[PDB]
């Protein structure tokens, strides 16, 4: 099970981590915590 962000943490930041799952989805993977 390996995953790996390809996006700016900095998009899924607390305001778009538990806002924007367009990034915390699969773009930052590991970077939130969601893969």
């Amino acid at each position: 099970r390996s995953c790996i962000d390809t996006i700016p943490k900095s998009r899924c930041t607390a305001f778009q981590c538990k806002h924007s799952m367009a990034y915390r989805l699969s773009f930052c993977r590991k970077t939130c915590g969601t893969c």
